[PDB]
């Protein structure tokens, strides 16, 4: 994942888009680099939340290889790099027996602190709107102008999955000096 490609990429997706061939060109610029790694499954990085004990391996896309092994980024929403105009969408399973993956989602508060590790930084978002939506419903995981989002998505209620989990953070200023 190189940044610019992905900043590029993240430009691409937010309410005011600019028609000049320069932008148009780094916006498909960007796109294509999504694109490949979404087609290589790529790894991206690691989400941790603590107070459930869970740090797992983030990657590219939804595909079911990447369901069944980690937690997926949802085609369609910024790349887990941060930034002014970005939200971003990291998926896994609820009740699959393979693995726990984001079972105890659930169990997560408003006031608790999340991280996305990318190979740059790793980012502190803190929990602040937990949603039980309908799974074509989509209002809440959307870019919020001039802001820096990420939810957590799930399948919900346990092995019934009618509904979703949507589990939102807004970003915080991370201190290594602490965690």
């Amino acid at each position: 994942m190189r940044i610019d490609l992905a900043q590029a990429f993240n430009e691409s997706l937010n309410n005011v888009v600019s028609e000049d061939p320069y932008t148009k060109s780094r916006h498909e610029a960007g796109r294509v680099e999504y694109a490949r790694m979404l087609e290589l499954h790529e790894k991206i990085g690691y989400v941790e939340i603590p107070k459930i004990e869970v740090k797992l391996p983030v990657y590219a896309g939804t595909s079911e290889t990447v369901l069944q092994k980690g937690v997926g980024h949802l085609e369609g929403t910024s790349l887990p790099i941060g930034g002014s105009d970005t939200h971003t969408v990291l998926t896994a399973h609820t009740g699959l027996p393979k693995a726990r993956l984001f079972t105890d989602l659930t169990k997560v508060k408003i006031g608790d602190t999340f991280y996305i590790h990318n190979i740059v930084e790793t980012l502190a978002y803190e929990v602040d709107q937990i949603v039980v939506a309908e799974p074509t419903q989509f209002e809440e995981l959307l870019v919020k102008p001039g802001q820096d989002y990420a939810t957590l998505l799930t399948c919900t209620p346990y092995m019934v999955n009618t509904h979703r989990l949507l589990v939102r953070g807004h970003r915080i200023p991370y201190v290594a000096e602490e965690h």
